């Protein structure tokens, strides 16, 4: 070492309270939670997305980055953000979620947004323990922040082991929690020769984390692309600080399919 990476890494735990409060979203893109939040505290169960989520993946799906099709299966769920944004799509068939749910984890949430009769979330489940099954569409997006740039290395490479498996030329997102160090990179390589893909950053990913994200269309060099965010969340430190781009949260309809 040490990266780029790790360097926006240590700054990072270098803040205090306010400093990483307005860092975090400091030049970059939210939508608008208010109305879905509290359309989710009357019990409303059409339109809203039921987390950030939705929109999240949805940056990805506008960009034709991961297209869902058929059979979609998506590991730790959690709400269902993932799930209820590709019951939508024209090309899904079949929703499939896991998660593990339970004491200190997001249960599934039951919505009728338009789509949700194809839908089926399983909590109670370690997607870690699962038999990778067939389909046409692999979502995840695991991985458990850490102040340790290591504990993240290896909790990001145990994510990669566990979803390589469900991989068969089909379309897939999946979430690549700390991808700046070394072996992870190496294995997102390798990966990338066996599987194909590219690594990409989301917009309306925070400034607090160098998440990226492995989807099946197009392609790139990695480490180019891990040192460019590297570099643009370097410059956010010393940025003059810019109030978030809101944007519309997406609207996730009503009704069966």
């Amino acid at each position: 070492g040490e990266t780029l990476g790790e360097k926006w890494k240590k700054k990072l735990n270098q803040l205090s309270r306010k400093e990483f409060d307005l860092y975090k979203k400091s030049g970059i893109t939210e939508v608008d939670r208010t109305e879905a939040k509290e359309g989710l505290k009357r019990g409303e169960t059409t339109h809203h997305a039921v987390s950030r989520g939705s929109a999240k993946l949805q940056w990805f799906v506008e960009r034709n980055m991961v297209i869902p099709e058929g059979r979609v299966i998506d590991l730790g769920c959690g709400r269902g953000g993932w799930s209820y944004y590709c019951a939508g799509l024209k090309k899904v068939t079949e929703v499939r979620g896991y998660t593990k749910g339970g004491p200190g984890h997001e249960e599934p949430v039951p919505m009728s947004t338009y789509g949700w009769n194809i839908v089926k979330l399983m909590s109670g489940k370690d997607v870690f323990y699962l038999p990778p099954e067939k389909c046409d569409t692999l979502l995840c997006d695991i991985g458990e922040s850490s102040p340790s740039p290591t504990v993240e290395e290896s909790r990001t490479i145990r994510v990669l082991k566990m979803v390589e498996p469900w991989l068969k030329n089909n379309q897939f997102c999946i979430k690549v929690l700390n991808p700046y160090m070394p072996t992870v990179i190496e294995h997102l390589e390798r990966l990338q020769r066996k599987h194909g893909g590219m690594l990409v950053r989301n917009p309306l990913s925070r400034n607090s984390t160098h998440e990226m994200y492995w989807i099946s269309n197009g392609t790139g060099n990695i480490v180019s692309s891990v040192n460019m965010v590297s570099r643009l969340l370097l410059n956010r430190f010393t940025m003059t600080h810019r109030r978030p781009t809101i944007e519309k949260d997406v609207d996730l309809g009503a009704g069966t399919r």
